[PDB]
């Protein structure tokens, strides 16, 4: 177990004994990439994720607000998009990107322990949701299903004879519903992965702290 | 936060005070209900997550064992099925059952950080392999992933005119590629969700130990 580079990263950086795509990042000590118990810090393995894969920490960003609303949490969800500034359009998500910013700066486990809790309870809901609109071919889903439903869809003709359109619906209604499930399920793998990515990182993570913190 | 039968759940059991489905189990201590950090021990929720769901338990077991194989570890992928004792057939998972016995007494946190590293190893596969196979209408894999694609393959007619079956095969080789892909994809759905909670459960009783270590 002896490698001098392993253990001095900056000269190897400096000496160009790796290859590392973005060379010294990964010494930078600070709020954005580290996380704390007690005031005992650690460079994180969770706080590298949410900076290498920012696509996805967007999208549980986006489930942690459902969360917020499945939740009942009214205050946190009507104040999710505050203090943007911009009178004018910028990036499509840009109250999540902002969000993200305050994500990556929270070095409390506490707090991200309260994240990831949220998030996860979305995607239990949504799972269950899928599973009970799966549960017959003839759709029928629970009065508390029905609600998950339409959240999920809002939060993320017949040229040659038009009189035909109006009774295609009726075998398209059923077709956009399945197309919605579809859809919800695609997201809910993309999500999924990514969570479990990150809730590892997160928990080998505390067993350093668990190290640390002994004496 | 004052409430008496939370404080002593084995006097809100005497009195029926609760619903609980099996009375008296949540205070059960030992090693197939704790987990322990420098032999600081905490009731476990990664324990009571197994011990609820055996079954799903049981799949997460079968990708460690996949893990093991794509991580190059030969001998505890060879003597994975030792030790059975039985010379006649049991339960059709039998050798998958003995280890999730052995998983429940498992207490050290380190050594249930290498169970789960391993099965999400294995869940990186199979989702790289999947996004491979999907990445084009025409089936082309990696050299890695035409790997991958057997290993879950294993480790998980014209009656008209049946001169025509072979002519069908060329369009049925393709259909049975398909499908293997539709039913990983289902497995690797199902695998996530668990894992997701389980190692959320994992990472809940960390910060209890972190609590614990304090003092
Ligand atoms: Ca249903
Ligand atoms: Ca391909």
């Amino acid at each position: 177990g002896y490698e001098p580079n392993v253990d001095y990263p900056n000269a190897s950086h400096a000496g160009l004994y790796d290859r590392s795509k973005q060379p010294y990042v990964d010494t930078a000590i600070g709020p954005k990439t580290t996380i704390q118990f007690d005031h005992v810090f650690i460079k994180s393995d969770f706080k590298t994720w949410l900076a290498h894969n920012q696509d996805e920490a967007i999208l549980l960003i986006r489930l942690y607000e459902l969360g917020l609303l499945l939740q009942g949490r009214s205050d946190s969800f009507l104040e999710f998009y505050n203090n943007t500034t911009y009178i004018t359009r910028t990036d499509s998500k840009q109250p999540f990107l902002n969000k993200y910013g305050k994500l990556v700066d929270t070095t409390s486990v506490t707090c991200l322990d309260i994240f990831l809790s949220v998030v996860l309870f979305a995607l239990n809901q949504i799972d269950s949701l899928i599973c009970d609109f799966k549960n017959t071919p003839w759709i029928n889903l629970s009065k508390e299903h029905k609600k998950i439903y339409e959240l999920v869809r809002g939060i993320f003709y017949c040229p040659f004879d038009a009189n035909s359109t109006a009774s295609a619906l009726n075998v398209n209604a059923t077709l956009n519903a399945k197309k919605t499930i579809e859809l919800i399920t695609c997201g809910l793998i993309r999500a999924l992965i990514a969570y479990a990515n990150l809730v590892t990182a997160f928990s080998a993570d505390k067993t350093a702290l668990l190290h640390e913190i002994l004496l």
